[PDB]
């Protein structure tokens, strides 16, 4: 009665507290994923992931430590350093990370998030030379992850990072009169040194800006969750004809 | 003595656990608010508003479920959308949100919350021709936000959002040769459609950029609290003549 | 046996909740610190240091309260508002705050946090007149923090703020196209009355944008910790020659 109310209290507690850790645990991954990638440091980028970890990119699929290592260092930093751990002289790739929404599992073994970002990417005119052809000099870029997490051996880790952009913009002319330099994954590994190890299903894959498709929401209406309804309010405002 | 010690940890505990959750639940009802806005979905914003909410727009207070579906819906939607569930081709409406300082009133049922957004807004060229007149083909805006919530029945919800925005630019041009394209609310509901139920008094009319006026801080300063006063530290500088 | 373990929970419990508020203070800290600089109010910047406290800008350190209102106060505010709390009419310093990861040490007497920000800054054309030669109208700005914190008095303040500049871009030509309007620190106070009390040792110096060099992460790595090793991914990427 007097310790059996005790004990209903710490396991309630022990509980919440957990969840709290487990969401700060979560952003932390996000946050530090995001330092690393603007050093074009694929070495730590790898070593969150889940030894089955897959990253998503442009529709591809890349599976475990090497594949994560093949999207961030064969890819990514022989693209944008020459293949150095950066920083390096004139080059900035700044993924500004934020507005993290994460659901962890009511087990508290399994998570997800969303998290986006924006990207201030470019090449000083100091190392221009070094830029590819196939790359504007100076670019804004933004994407949304839904991305899956698992508790592995009490340690969090990614399971899942599924980066879908969103829009690009160069410099000098913005989003509205740019098409995205980047297109769908059409060419696995190891036909493909930079590809994925799969595609996804062909109805999943995403064109890109100016097309749009719905990221669909991690989380629950955190207001009504399962009571929301959509049709519920839209009576309520008019839809005007042109 | 013993006991009454166990007691007295479990309700401070209780107490401070229940205090990170609420700042966790608040916070969320910000970020998710983004997510919706960005994709021009009235009905989930709607529902993170109490039935009693309000929404401060350009200083003009819209009232309820129906306000708030007027403002995001026969407002912002039939403007941005044509009156479509985003996203949609061509359409960028990205509000990033951050930046949050949540203030949890002592007995648990009201929080204050500032919280701030930077917009990146337009239509590709390829949906051009569905942009109204009176609007830049792509811009950037950001506001501040200074909102009230509640705890209806153990659920955080939304009492009060007041959007004021800050500045905006033309992508072309930037902040600096850019007028604000929005200005104080005039004409309320019903006369105007789009307009809110009440404008707010006429001493507390915000002008738009370039015009500027102080956001105050919902939240004490967070060493010295009420101890902080400007005029101990404001001796230690050196005004100039110029 | 059945009490010694209630002790244990809530020892345990009370060192974990703590923690969980300790983490919320401080970057509380850091977003505080930023709604005050965008507003030119050194005093409540100043508030928030310890009397020992310590700003570190452009490779210069600013000791105490003193030190802080000569940066934020004598330099700072009397460049932007010619010494005019703000915010001031047509008048832009917007340091959007974000990604903060933060390491309280074991005992919750100290921290370190690692965060970043992205400025937008200028006068509108209304306020040209204003602006000092040495400044471009409008810009882009960002800058990495890694600061301490000390736990005095069981209230969190700032040990060392060190602002880090990253890189600087006039809104026309962008982060490409621009060197930084800001050098390295080379005239201390009194000598120069906006300087640093001293400067960091000379190998320490870091030149500005465009050259660019590592801010080692303050955090850990968030999976693996000190079993992180770089040379266990390198060989599972291709580096390639050109
Ligand atoms: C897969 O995770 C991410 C990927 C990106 C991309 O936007 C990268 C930047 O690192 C990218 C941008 C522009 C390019 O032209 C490019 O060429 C391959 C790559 C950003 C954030 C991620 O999390
Ligand atoms: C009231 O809440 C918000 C309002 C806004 C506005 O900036 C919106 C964007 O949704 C807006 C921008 C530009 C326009 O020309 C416009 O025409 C009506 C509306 C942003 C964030 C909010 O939280
Ligand atoms: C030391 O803390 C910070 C310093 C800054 C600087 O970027 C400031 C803006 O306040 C700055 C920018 C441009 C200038 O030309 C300038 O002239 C002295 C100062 C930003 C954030 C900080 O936390």
């Amino acid at each position: 009665h007097m310790m059996a109310d005790v004990e209903t209290r710490l396991a309630e507690l022990e509980k919440k507290v957990q969840q709290l850790e487990d969401v700060n645990a979560i952003r932390r991954l996000q946050w530090a994923y995001g330092y690393y990638i603007d050093y074009n440091r694929p070495e730590e980028v790898a070593g969150l992931f889940a030894k089955d970890g897959v990253v998503v990119f442009l529709s591809g699929e890349y599976v475990g430590y090497e594949g994560v290592m093949r999207l961030y260092g064969t890819w990514f930093q022989n693209r944008f350093t020459g293949g150095r751990r950066g920083p390096v002289h004139g080059l900035l790739l700044d993924h500004f990370q934020l507005q993290d929404i994460i659901t962890v599992a009511e087990d508290g073994q399994t998570a997800k998030g969303r998290f986006r970002g924006i990207l201030a990417g470019g090449w000083h005119d100091e190392v221009l030379h070094e830029k590819p052809d196939e790359v504007p000099q100076q670019f804004w870029e933004s994407g949304l992850y839904e991305n899956d997490y698992v508790k592995e051996d009490g340690v969090w880790k990614i399971k899942r990072l599924d980066y879908m952009m969103q829009w690009q913009g160069d410099y000098e002319t913005g989003w509205a009169h740019t098409v995205a330099h980047l297109q769908p994954a059409l060419v696995c590994y190891p036909e493909n040194p930079d590809g994925p190890d799969r595609i996804l299903p062909q109805k999943d894959v995403r064109q890109t800006w100016p097309h749009r498709y719905e990221v669909p929401m991690s989380f629950a209406h955190p207001v009504l969750g399962k009571a929301f309804m959509v049709e519920n309010f839209t009576p309520m405002m008019m839809k005007k004809e042109k």
